[PDB]
């Protein structure tokens, strides 16, 4: 028996501070997407959330660096509640919050909203992948930036979803490296759509969306990595050719690090060098980071991923300083 | 206001006869999927349905051939109501039945159910692509076989949907030719899932599915076609290695015809030649066919696709006679 | 499952003509309630509807009289779908349309709406008792005048319901003859209320009504009858003292006929005399009339009541000619 | 937007202790309704609840006496959240919890459930008048005894409601003294009914109830008081003639005390005298009591009624000692 969004909205209404932070962070990201500001968006944090307490501890550390580098970097935390599996597997905190096959979705939605509210209230904006068609009504008001995953960028129902979101949306290139699907996605999501959706009261209805003018692509590797200057330039030419923004984000993880978390730093160094030389088509970066590096099958060690391996806190400080220094020079030209 | 499925079900209850046809067609198709019967499933008809009159005229002609070829072929009509676009475009009869950007979804769902009930009552089983998450509750009881399209095979929400459908489901390979995503899809949709869905009364709820044991892959081309014997053999080996059915379906259209409707017949000739020689991994074929060949942007010509170009009626007779003759020989061995 | 009102509204939308007739008739009745017009409202027809066909035949007869007497009388048909029982029994057409304890409420609501639409389309306006809190959303758009029964006039939920209806409403005095509860009810229903109701989509919600300015009392007997000049005079004085309309309706049936249908004419004759002498505080009369007089336990005879006994068609013509002649004289002064 | 009952049930689930108390108390009352136990039910407490804190303080005091008198009296608190008005006014803590015309019904339902859970958790069972058709789903699980008020005992929708409640229900006699309507109500409520209702999820549905076997009448005065032995003997006779339970309850307040709240003591003395002579048909009494006696138009004094005037705490001790003492004697015969 599924509680509707209005139940959770009643227990956890958005605060004045959260609402202000979300509104302005979305505006600020739009500025980067359209080349009006030259700060780098940094979407950074765990591959997935499985423990809100560790998430809050992580966020308080990250908040210090968000503040420190606010003139060069726009730091937003990865707060991912839904995970696309290759076949089957744990789908994330919403689907199965007790991490044990009980699928307590009401609890998971409450936890997701409570965490997001707390994050925004402390001054840390949040990002997530929007995978499910129905869950966004429960928490999209607390999200400053959304992703559509590699496995769903080509999907018309996800392009519809994005078209109705009030935050900027990044579209990842396909799992084998297809960029055109993400360019096409921006085209689709930027227009108005009519489709079936579910209201805050829990009832199906006809949605009519206005289109989302703040979509961009995310380069996340394919059969080969696609983060280097040659790839960026080629993606930018294809973006201009379709008449959509040629400012893009680069994912340091997934198929760009080839699932070796230690190579996220190499990718970030390549990005730093691009920003120093020129790097005019880059508006942001994505990084898989947690309190503790690596991964584990079971949630035994605190602050360590149970999905993709992440860099730890120490590498995270180094990586953020690197990008901030590199971007300060880009902004000086 | 969106009418819930129960409103349409009340006006258009499934009949004894339609219900019997669906049940036995589903079972017959299962038998093909699991290699218990050597008839060839043929999913044939329009790229998209834009005019119920032409649909029922098509059905009337096809029904004769379904019956003529019943010992060699299991003929099921393509009755596709939901169309994935590259970027933007008409998304099908459900989404915009008046073809004029009025998006009269209540009318569209009603007409879709009506057509499907009329088709089944006349003895023609129906197949469709399940693209949307909420629309299936309105008509899935009238569907004998379902496709998940190339653009959504990798999508976890579509694999979830398939896991709860009561008909067999074909998963298409990805738009650039990736077959592994479809094999992964069978493994995912065979399992139980828990996810958010909408009930027949129009309210969101937690769905718990039991898995769909009758999924298979569809070879529909990528950067290159993949219909030939080598590709079929290569796919069957991959299917066996993943522990799933090695009986598959071949699409004569889309990327296998290089989007050229006149090349569907070449593909079918190649399949016929495989069936004559051996062809033991082939359980089905797909064909885009309409009263009149080609395509048009505006619905000016009766019985002519407004989406992908189709072969015409006479070409349809030739293609079905070719496959039935070739499969008669395969079954006789 | 209960279909929501929107299902029925979709199948039986109100026509231009029915809409006009309801609007006009409500306005015309308001004028009577407020003494702007001295025609006599006549709420006439069956105790209860149990057969649509006979109801439409009855309406076709009554229409000729409605037209013949239009300058003196404003004739509106009783089309009562909801029956309040003393302890238990058949609660009317909506609750149990097949008259056999199957409680097929979806069918009953559909049939009630269909009958009302047909009545209005033929030029016959309709009245009913609003007993249930949920059923009115299904058909109130087709009702020109409503009653709150003797057994529910004191009920706060019924007074709230009346406050949100767009038609004039009559409140009957209580079953032992208490008139103050109906005076009290006009007061309550003329005010705005907040309470829980159900939407046209079938979902509970908070209703905020604006009050119904067109309510009045109905004298329907108690322990003793209350139709005479003395009683009318007493009620008018009490009405003025409460600051509400002193124009009232008199029921010729129920406790004013001592539950004996052959006494309705006697009551009508008394009223006729009052109209002739003065009768300034009478705005209307109610009469239980059917094709065939009396009642029956089973629905064996066509056009004969299965609830309270009614006068038959011959007596109906006499009663109406009587009231028209008497009111023509009132109106000439 | 109205939160459905499931939202409140999620925040405030019934505890094991509260569940057991309600279950046990309903059964205990049933035993008194059907003559299996001769303890006297005493429904005692405020006319209406307007301040949860005072209500809990009152309950802590009453609890001590509930335990002290448990062999003679079965004490259950009046926790009335819905108030029927003569015309207009404050309809209770649910309809307008802030006592200022803001009608914050979401808040009021939450506060009502919270108070009820806390009462049950401390060991005090609770009673209320069920006036509205929709609100009971929010808190009926915490109610051990229910009333249908004098203004609604004749109403078929209230009899329907009663037929589906899982607690015993008392039907009050009519405002002018009519006892037959309450006897008819028991008859009606003991039967199965079909009717439209709203589910815990906030959606309209067809309810099919099983009948309520534990209903009884309440004597609360009329044109004349009806608390004495002669009226009780006449009531019992009429009950036996209708074939329903001849055990009844006597309200010491309302039209039995008329314009003197202190007269509840006289009524109680009369009842004590009946219990001492014989008093075999009395199974309960009702008393309006609060921390501080009297009433006020505005909620200025802590623990003093804002609707009907109540006896104060010292008089409450006195009235309960009186009844316990008298009933101890009846029980010893
Ligand atoms: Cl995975
Ligand atoms: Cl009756
Ligand atoms: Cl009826
Ligand atoms: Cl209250
Ligand atoms: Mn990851
Ligand atoms: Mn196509
Ligand atoms: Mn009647
Ligand atoms: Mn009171």
């Amino acid at each position: 028996e599924l509680l509707p969004p209005i139940a959770h909205l009643y227990e956890l209404p958005i605060s004045k501070e959260a609402s202000g932070l979300v509104h302005r962070t979305r505006q600020e990201i739009s500025d980067l997407v359209h080349g009006r500001d030259k700060r780098l968006l940094v979407i950074i944090g765990p591959c997935s959330i499985h423990d809100p307490k560790a998430a809050l501890e992580y966020a308080e550390r990250l908040l210090k660096l968000r503040k420190q580098y606010e003139n060069e970097l726009l730091i937003v935390m990865r707060v991912y509640f839904e995970k696309p599996r290759t076949t089957v597997g744990w789908k994330g905190l919403i689907n199965d919050p007790h991490l044990d096959g009980t699928f307590d979705i009401n609890f998971g939605l409450r936890q997701a909203r409570s965490l997001l509210l707390s994050l925004n209230n402390m001054g840390m904006p949040a990002s997530t992948e929007f995978l499910d068609m129905i869950t966004p009504q429960y928490y999209a008001d607390l999200i400053s930036w959304g992703a559509i995953g590699a496995r769903t960028t080509e999907s018309q129902v996800h392009r519809e979803l994005a078209s109705g979101l009030s935050c900027p949306v990044g579209f990842k290139n396909g799992t084998d490296g297809n960029l055109k699907i993400a360019i096409d996605a921006i085209g689709a999501a930027s227009h108005s759509h009519h489709f079936l959706s579910v209201t805050k009261a829990g009832h199906s209805a006809i949605a009519h969306t206005g289109g989302n003018p703040d979509c961009h692509v995310i380069l996340r590797g394919g059969k080969e990595p696609n983060y280097d200057a040659e790839h960026v330039s080629e993606a930018a030419e294809q973006l201009r050719a379709a008449g959509v923004t040629d400012k893009l984000m680069i994912d340091c993880s997934h198929a760009n690090s080839r699932k070796d978390y230690t190579r996220q730093m190499e990718v970030a160094q390549d990005i730093a060098a691009q920003l120093e030389q020129d790097g005019g088509n880059i508006m942001g970066v994505m990084v898989e980071s947690h309190l503790v590096e690596g991964r584990q099958d079971k949630p035994e060690v605190y602050g360590k991923s149970i999905t993709d391996a992440c860099i730890g806190w120490g590498a995270t400080e180094e990586l953020l300083a690197l990008l901030a220094g590199a971007n300060k020079k880009r902004m000086a030209r």
